[PDB]
Formats: structure tokens, C-alpha cells, sequence
């Protein structure tokens, strides 16, 4: 055992790594190009469905490759992120619901557990790609209204929806207003071919350009009541939901560790490929980034193996297993968010001006790595309130 | 009287600041556009020749606006950098030789002091734009230059060819002179940082054989010390944005946000103050030439490198907080805070000196060597 | 022409620097000893009164050495801090009121401007050493109660009072509880020999051991009817100018401890001979940079408080214009100073971990600044963010 | 699973942790006192021999408590360091040879493997306390021996000494030597309560029967002092508990800057424990599960060790500094425990191997060719 994301543990996830080794070269070459143009790798991504990677994190009995170990899921995303961060960010959207649904299928009410099968089995081979329309657009509030006959209409617009260009389904997060007066939080599942559904291609960002992070709108989209994932009212949320949120995006830390590892390999390979005796300041730099890189992988490594031990073991309190997971997660995120772009910055100043050229890969990495600091949960501003609140009373 | 790049001192440089205030708005608007396309501001730049800014740092008796105070030259570049870092980087190339030549004209041999006139007076109105082809391309050793800012609107190139070192001044209209606009770099896209690939013995300005003395360090310092003002400018710029966005949120600011804003404001001040003192120090040592020529070289280059070392980690440090303070909207290529995040990292690659080099230099002065 | 605490500017302060050069050696030798025992330098300090340094920052027409330039006052404390931080911390207490009173004597009401003479002229030669009993003790309130006859009784204790042992007069901050219902804030001046006054020799810290930072209690101290100030709670930003000038010059002593540690560590590294190791060059380059940034920042912050100090023509603006850049410098030196001594420590090696080595003492003396008000990190953050935004 | 030093793994080391829980209170109270005076805890330390902790890291077949898992050895030192860093530093000297000898006893030549059983079995109950005189005094260089060693922790209660002389040999002198004198002149900034004394050797009588470098020796050096990282993680964890307990014990709503501080130190603390945690579990996997190259198992262990050391050396005193500025001036008083911790934490940066200056040449040399 090592705990640094060097190699997967579960034999189920060991099959996902080698199957990916065959698509790595093919996507590592197109990385620079797709980033320049900003075009999602449709054909490079659909090749996953052929192998079955598009269906990992799905029960063996539902399709194949029963991956549930969060630590391995991240070890995979890191191997891929080393090639292209952008595709890795997208593949996560899929692998994400993979775990979300597998938990909804086993521990969910009959009405919602039935539709879980349908989707989980469909993305097993790759016939359906699922996405999540979570965050609302500045000034908008996705909501559900009744029409009269018994059906509902979904209006609103979600932003930052990754992997969207290839998507067949969406997990919209709306909020229906009850006549009682309270506002309930429900998360429908709209098909791509939904009538009011319009996907926009306005994703122009500093990095992660190759991912499909589009804004998607819904205009009076129909959806029978029989297909809603109604939850508890807004506001009064229990810390038990934190376990769900953790498992959802904790594996992304692997991709940032991936970008870092990537930058190092470049900068170190260029510095060693200089020959002779390395300059004084350079030895200090290489020593420093190597250290930060290790601390970085180790931290996210332990944070993962901790979410796994608390995911399928503790059967005591539902709120405790929520903090026990979200906290160390946030500690690792807090670390990677300052420690990852910290090593690429040294790798940058280690290779020199040639690495400032848009043509150089170390330039791209310098933009892709700053993505993590903006991802929820939690932002620095938020993470500080959260972590200090746990360290104290509040 | 503060020393934090607030306002210029010399009345000569106080005239350059207000004359620039009229071109700021026009260029601050096209900043986002020129960066996206990557097109040098030809017409926005030639408007300087019309006012005379293209001729600042040139003796009043040769053309106008006799600016020699390095501290004000930087205060100017900062005001401009707040608008667009790229144009500021370019305008520096011009203002650079401005000081290089004025020193060559007053303290130079008759053969080379005569041609100093011809060029210094020509760029006084803006008839001629001077550039410096210093760094050689990888593999090739002049005997093609890369990283030459403000090349598209050039007229004169001061190449560094060589074993004796000599710098001949070629012209744009030369028979074997080609300028390639193949510049594609992370930040500073709107500058003319392009690459370029006959002359008699009376046009060459021979120099010492190539190893060197410490007196040359004074020249190198005055050449690019004023660029620190542009990075301080980028930082100040990012702050104004991030703080204006945070304050424009209303109500009570979050806990972590107050920590961020307090921190970047601190770093920003340390940053401006340091480059501020490093400048006023190069000016006090620039006017005294009756002492050792090698001492006035270290006394200038050292504090310069301390400020550079500071700004290189402290400037991109404030824009990174300004970035994490505004949120994801600042990650959009459309947002200005995104551009600044790329423009700021330019300084760490500029010679002299790089971190790797600056470390050997600074430790060598702190010890024996 | 510098702005890095290299040399004083005003000719008045140029006289204080060379007069101090003669006492430096004497005190730099006893530094290690007084720190180990924790004994205030009484005789080493009284030698200042002989020369007149104990009376600097006092009008030439009141005693001598008319030092008003805050930048030079700090340049002095840095020269001294390089010898012993502890004595420098104490000498500041005196130099402090020096500026406080000089401003009270020129711009103060007749009742309080008269007693300003009596004290300012007395400490001119060194006949009287003034102190400030500001911060109250945890859970204690220093107030003034009425006895009836007309006099007032002062009870309560103060802590963090440097320069206590040699001290003669105390400027204790107390508050009176009016009958109307609102409480007023007053700063009486009581003489060491006060009837109920007691000074405890209870100081025992990490660093600054040699300073006279003692706790002084006041149990029923009489006093005739006191520098009256406005009611607590509603304090304007104009008071910030006063508070700045009070302890902004201490930044010089921390810059001093840093400069000190460097000289040691670099002198030891250079005295090794041959070729310096890779990591060492990185260290020395780094601390030299931080040291420069450090001196420059506190340098500019000072020259800015001086430019805003002489121009009395908004009283609230001149308060923020001074306190803010001050806090920026403090914020910088508080993380940048102990930052250079830590590299000087890891540059000399284990021998610098020995209590016998001076680099060990400096490592403890430097951490003092982060606890000094105003403002603490916690406080400084609320202050600085409040100025950067609306609030 | 976790790997952050939370709790030991091997059942052998789980018995050392609870046995220590009984001596913790007793030593945690005298910590402040012994530090102020600078007096080694003789009676507090021998109480270990009574229980058997003085004999941990010794084969069950030789005495008892067969602890070989480096990760648990550090988890132990951290539990103890949280009480007093100084005693933990000393107890490490003992536990150190524990692993060094157990490896010498199993994989050593007959002549030296025989004397291994002698000493290993003697310190099993606590009859003999072993020390290491490695470093040599500045200016002097160590049948018939001379020289003088320093930074010898746990000197006072020592009986045997493993000095480092050269012709490179590691003789074994007893405490009752004829030309052996131990000087208790240790006056440091921190870790004053440990037995780090300066011992001299004036022509010592010893028989010859009792007696460039490859990278395989790096494995030995790693296992020797890698477990000390646990004590620094311990000092950090300690300072946090104090500062956070004081901040939370303030009540109401915490100030803005304070929330930033507590969030920051908690993060650094986690990164710190996790890193040294992984570095340990890595030295254990390379310590027993390997029969391959002897030089590879040397770098594979020493490198991640140095990464963790590099991290804890800047990250540990980093959290106590925030805990310091979080509690305020009261924590600057010599009376406050947070003051002591601020001095004890800076010890790690001076310990070999490797120093920052050295660690940089080492780590860059592995990252490149050299």
C-alpha cells in the first residue's frame, strides 16, 4: 500500500486503467489542438462507449465494470488528466452519476429506484450520457409550475454544465412552490430531445476549453409528476446531504493532481535533458515542486481513502458520516487549490520563456490548473466558513 | 512625497502623465479586443507621436519633454499598464533607448556621440521608432533575434552582433531585414513582440570583448528597471476590479473575503513600495559619476533585482486573489481579470534577471564570489 | 534618496544616531546576559539621560534635540534594536510620549497644555521617565470613583507596560461613570510614588525579556480634578492619527532584529569559505530580498505618516491616510521579519538553536510584533477590509 | 483505513498505545516544569521499563511487544509528543535501535548477530538503555578510541553507547567505561527536557572482537529517524487543540480573520499528517516486501521520507505560529504551553538526514541525473 494515487487497488478499477492506456496516446496528441479551437472530443469520447469506460462506476450486474472505490475513480481521472485535463473533467460528469445512481438504486424508494435501473443500464454500454444541470445562471432560478391537467413545466437556465455537447439526459435542479407556501426542492430528469430544452455553446474559458461546459436552458419543459426526485424543503438541510455532495466531486482532485504531475514530467524532463551540472536556483526549484507534488498527491490520496471507509462502513449516524467525509475532502481541496498551481508555476519558471508560448503544453497546463479554485463545493470563501465552523462550535 | 508610484515628481514627468490621461480611455477600451485578436495598436500608438509622448525621455533641447527621472518613467508605465499592459510593454522599448541614448549623447566618444543626435532628435517628434534586437534565437548566433517588442511600428533596430561585441544600427528598409509576426504567447499579445531575421565600419559602435565588468550593470538596470511599474500596474488594475466587484455586492462581506481583500491590499502596498524605493535608488546613483564606475553598477542592479524578485511573486499573487475573489465569472475569457492573470506572469521570464539567474547574482553579492 | 532606514534625514535626528553609537557597544555585550536573567538595564538606560537621548523627541526650546520626524525616530530604534531589541522596545515608550506631548503642548487646551510643559521639560534632561498604562488586565476595568471631597479614586490594573522599573510617571487610561448615565474616558497622570500604586516585576516571556514590560495595579489612587476625552463608543477616525504616531516607529525595531539576524547568518555563511552549497544560495538570496522589501515598506509607511502629520489643514482623513499604510507595513513586517530570522536560523544550522547563540534570542524577540496593538492580525483584517470596501 | 496517524494498525502496536495512555497524564503535567528547569525525566522514564514500553520494537521471542511497523512506531511517538515533545524525542532513541538491531539480528553475520541478542534481550525488560553517539563535536574527529560526540539524546539514563569512529566502525561502549565522561551542558532553545547531552571519550579500551558509500545504506538511515516526523506532527496537533479550544471557548461569533486562521491551520495540519502518514506506510512496504536490488529499496525509502520531512519542517512550525497568533499575547508568556511548543517545533529543521541545504542537493539529484 502507498496511498498516493500511483496505482488503483480494487481489481475492478485495475481493469479501467489498462483499458484507458489504449486511448491515452490518441487523446494526448489532439489535446493541444482541441484546446486551441475549443472543440469537444466527440469521436474521441464515443470510443469509450465501445470499450465500456463510458459505463464504469456501474454495477457489473447492470452493464459491467463495477467500480465503487472512490480512490480508484480518482486514480483513473489522474491518468487521463495527465493526457488532457479537459476530457478528464468531462468523463467525471459521467463517472459522477455512476456513483450517485448506484447509491440511489440500492438505497432509494420504489418510485425512484425503478427509473434508476433504466438510466444506469442505458449508460452501461454507452447508449445514454447523463449530465447535471446544477448551478443557476446569474439572476435565474430554475422552477417547476403546474399547467392544470396534472403535468408540470420546467423553466430556467443552468450554467457550467460539463460534458453537455454529447449528453442525452440532464438532472435539472428545480424548486416547485407548494400552495402551502413552502418551497420544495425536486430534481427531474429531462431527456435531451425535450421540447423546451436548448443547449448553448457559449463556453469560452481560460482553460478546460476542451470540456463541454455549456449553459443549458429549459423553456416550459413538460415532465409528468411520476418522474421527479422530490427531496426535503430548502433551507433546512441536514449534514447528511454532505456525504452525497462529497462523493459527487471529490474525485476531481485527481485531475488537478494529474495536471501537476503532468507539468512536472515536462519541466523536469526538460531540465534533466539540459545535461551537465544544473544551476543552483534550479535545484532549489525542482526540489521544491517535487515536495509540493508529493504532499499534494498524498493529501488527496488520504482524503479519498477516508471517504471510502466512511461510505460503506459506518452505519451509525447519517449526519456524522456526512461531516466525516466532507471535511477531510475540503482540507485536500484547500491544499490542492494552492499546491497544484504552485508546482506548475515552478515548472513554468523552470523551463523558461519557451513555456510562455501558446505552442508549449506547459502554457495550457498553467491555465487548466486554475480551474479547481472556482469549483463548488467549496470555494475558498465558502470553505473557510465551513472549516472554521467545524473547528469551532457554530 | 511618498515613494509608492502614486504621482510623478519632476515637473517634466508631470506633463507626461496628464498628456497620457487623454489616450488612456481610448486604449483601455480596445484592450480586450486587441488581446483576443493579437494585433499591435498601430494607430493608437502613432497618436503618441502627435502629442509627443513617443518622444518623452528625450532632452528638451533635442525635441521636448526632458524626462530623466527613472521613478517617473515607471509611474507613467504604471498608469498606462493599468489600461493595457501590452501597449505599456511596447512604449517601454521606446522610452528605454530614450535614457540609453541621452547617456550616450552626453558621455560618449565623438564618433558615436554624433549619430546619437541623428536618432535622438528623429524620435523626438516621432519620425523614428527605435527597437532593440538583443536576445538571439535558439541555435542561431548573430554574427535572427527573438523577443523584440514594438517591432511592427519600428524604423530602427539596434542589433547585438559579435571575438569582439558590436551593436550596429540597421534600418527597417534594409535589404536583408524581415520581420515575422509569429508571436503567440500566453500574455502580452497586443505588443509587437515579433521576431526578426549591409553596413559600414563607421556605423558600428564597437564595444568591449566578450566575461564583463560590473559597470555595465548600471546600463542594464536603467534599461529595464522601469518595467516593474507595469507589473505593479497590472496588480493595481486587478485589485480595482476585484475590490470594486466585492464592494459592489453590498451588505456584509463573507469572512474569507475580508481575509482575501486585506491580504492582497497588503501585498499590493509592499509591491509598489519596494519597486518605488528601488527606483528612487537607481536615480540617486545615476546622477553621481565621480566615484567608482563598478560600484555605481552594483548599487543599482542589486536593489533592482530585489524589487524584481518581490514583484515577480507578489504581483501574480494579488491577481490570483482578485481572481478567487470575483469567482468563476473571472475565469471567462470575456472577463478582464482573466487577461490580467496571463499578462502578469510575463515578468518572471524577463532578463535581467530570471529567478535562476537572480539567485546566483544575489547570493554572489551577499557572499564573496 | 533612499527610503530604506539606511540613515536619518533631519539634522536633528542625525545627532541622535551618533550619540547612540557610543552606547551601542556597551549594550550589545550585555544583551545576552540581561535576556538570560531577565533584568532591565537600569544603569545602561540612565546613561542616556546623561547624554540627552532620554530627552530626544522633545522641543529644542524645552530641553534639547528637537526630533519630530517619525522616519528618523524609527531609524534610531532600528540602530538600537540591532544591538538589543529589548532596550529599543523600552526606549520607544519614552520617545513615544515625546511626540504625543509635543502635539499636546502645541495643539491643546490651556488647562492640559500647561501640565504638558511640566512633564516635557522634566524628561528633557532625564529627571522624569514617562510611561503608559493602556491595556487593562483580563477582566479588569480601570475606573475613577468619587470620594465626595472633590478628589477621585483610581482603581484597576494595566498590563504590557514597558519601561516600568525606571519609570516615574504613568499615563493610565481610565473611565469615569457619570451620573447622567454615560461614561467618559480620561487619562490621569499619577506619580510612581502614588499611595496605592504597585508595580509588579511579573514579566516572563519568550522574547523582549530585557524590556520592562510589567503589570501596574492601582488601588484607590487619589488625584485632584485629568485629560478629559469624549465618551467611549463614538470615537472618530481622527484619533487614528494619534494612535499611529504612537507605535508606528516600533516597526523599526523589528526591521532591526531582522537586519541583525541577517548580518549574523550571512557573516557565518560567508565565513565558511570556498563555494556555498546550492540550497544556501537560495536561502541567502531569499532573505536578502524579504529584508529589503521589509525595510522599504516600513520606510515608505513612515515617510507617509510624516507628510500627513505636518498638514493639519479634514481631521478624520489625516487619520485614515496614516493608520492604513501603517497597518500595511505592520502586516508585512509581522510575517516578513520572523521570516528572515527563520532562514538565518536554518542557514547557520543547529548551533543557532543553542540558547547560547544570539540567533536563538532573535528568533524569540521577533515574534513579539504580531501581538502588538494596533492592530493584531485578527483586528487588522477587519480594519483593512473595511477601508477597502464600504463599511 | 486512513493513514493520518489517527490510530495504529498492527495489533502489536495497538498494545503500545493504550499502555502509554496511562503514563500520558503523569508526564503531561510535569512537561512545563521539566522544560523550565531542563531536567531529564528519569523516574518518569523508568516507569516505562516497568510496563515494557522501554522494550517495544523488540521481538516477542526476545522480550515482548513485537513492534516492527514503522507507521505505528510514529503513531506512538505522536501520542506521546502531544504530551511532551522532549520525552518523545528521547523515547525514540530507544525505539530506534529497536528496529536497527532487529534487522541486524535477522540479517547479520554470526560475529555481530550474537552480540545483537545480548543487547536486544537486555533492553527487552529495561535492564539496558541504548544510545547512539553519531555526530562528532566541531573541531574533533572520532583497540583504543578517542573523540567526542554531541546531540546524544537520552544520555542521562543511558548504559550502552554506539559511537561512530573510522579507520567506519560502530563500537559498543558500556556506561561504566574508564575514560568515559558525560556532560550535561545542553542549553537549547527547545526540547530542553530531553537528554541531549555532549559525551566525551578519552582513550577507551575495547577489544577487536566486539566490532564511497552505496545507496543501500539509505534504507538503514531512513528507518532510523523517519519515525520522528510523528513527534513534530504531534507538536502541531498539540498546538491546534490548544488554540482552537481557546478560540471556541470564547463563545458567540468568531472574528473574520480568526475563521481564516483556524481554517488555514486545520488544512496545513491535515496535509502534514497525511504526508508523513504516506511516507511511513511507504517505508514499511519497501522494508519487508522486497528482495530485489538493495540500492533501489534505499532510494525508494529515503526520498518520500525527505519529501515528508521537507513538508513537516515548514508546515508544522507554520501551524503553531497561527495557533500562537490565534490565542494572542497570553501565548507569548513563558507560562503558556503554546510558547514552549513554538520552541520545540523548530527542532526538526536541524535534524539530519537531511537538512534543508542537504535535502535540496539530495532531492534535486534524484529528480535529475547526478
Amino acid at each position: 500500500m502507498a496511498a498516493d494515487l500511483r496505482a488503483p487497488l480494487t481489481p475492478a478499477g485495475r481493469t479501467v486503467v489498462d483499458l484507458l492506456a489504449g486511448v491515452i496516446p490518441r487523446i494526448s496528441a489532439e489535446a493541444a489542438d482541441r484546446d486551441r479551437t475549443g472543440t469537444f472530443p466527440v469521436e474521441a469520447f464515443e470510443q469509450f462507449a465501445k470499450l465500456g469506460l463510458m459505463g464504469a462506476t456501474v454495477p457489473a450486474e447492470l452493464g459491467g465494470l463495477g467500480l465503487t472505490r472512490l480512490y480508484d475513480v480518482a486514480t483513473a481521472l489522474m491518468r487521463l488528466a495527465e493526457a488532457d485535463a479537459s476530457t478528464a473533467l468531462a468523463w467525471h460528469v459521467q463517472l459522477s452519476r455512476g456513483l450517485t445512481l448506484t447509491y440511489e438504486w440500492q438505497h432509494g424508494t420504489p418510485p425512484v429506484r425503478a427509473m434508476a435501473e433504466r438510466l444506469l443500464r442505458a449508460m452501461a454500454e454507452g447508449e445514454a450520457a447523463v449530465c447535471g444541470a446544477l448551478k443557476d445562471a446569474p439572476g435565474v432560478v430554475t422552477e417547476l409550475h403546474s399547467d392544470g391537467a396534472g403535468g408540470w413545466l420546467l423553466s430556467g437556465r443552468k450554467v457550467l454544465v460539463s460534458m453537455a455537447p454529447i449528453a442525452t439526459h440532464f438532472f435539472v435542479h428545480a424548486q416547485r412552490r407548494d400552495d402551502d407556501g413552502s418551497v420544495f426542492l425536486a430534481v427531474p430528469v429531462v431527456h435531451r430531445d425535450a421540447p423546451g430544452l436548448t443547449v448553448l455553446d457559449n463556453w469560452d474559458g481560460l482553460g478546460m476549453r476542451a470540456s463541454g461546459t455549456l449553459e443549458v436552458v429549459f423553456d416550459r419543459c413538460p415532465v409528468r409528476a411520476d418522474e421527479l426526485l422530490e427531496r426535503g424543503p430548502v433551507g433546512a438541510r441536514r449534514d447528511a446531504v454532505l456525504a452525497g455532495q462529497t462523493v459527487s466531486s471529490i474525485t476531481m482532485l485527481g485531475i488537478y493532481a494529474g495536471i501537476a504531475q503532468a507539468a512536472r514530467d515536462i519541466a523536469v524532463g526538460f531540465c534533466a535533458g539540459r545535461g551537465g551540472e544544473p544551476r543552483a536556483g534550479a535545484r532549489a526549484l525542482v526540489a521544491g515542486l517535487d515536495t509540493r507534488l508529493y504532499a499534494l498527491r498524498t493529501t488527496v490520496g488520504a482524503a479519498l481513502t477516508n471517504a471510502d471507509a466512511a461510505s460503506v462502513d459506518l452505519s451509525g449516524d447519517p449526519d456524522e458520516r456526512g461531516r466525516r467525509m466532507m471535511t477531510p475532502f475540503q482540507y485536500a481541496k484547500m491544499t490542492v487549490n494552492e499546491l497544484a498551481p504552485a508546482v506548475v508555476d515552478d515548472c513554468l519558471s523552470l523551463v523558461g520563456g519557451l513555456a510562455y508560448t501558446a505552442g508549449h503544453p506547459l502554457s495550457r497546463l498553467y491555465r487548466d490548473v486554475r480551474a479547481g479554485g472556482f469549483m463548488q463545493p467549496y470555494s475558498y470563501v465558502d470553505a473557510v466558513d465551513y472549516l472554521s465552523g467545524q473547528a469551532l462550535g457554530l
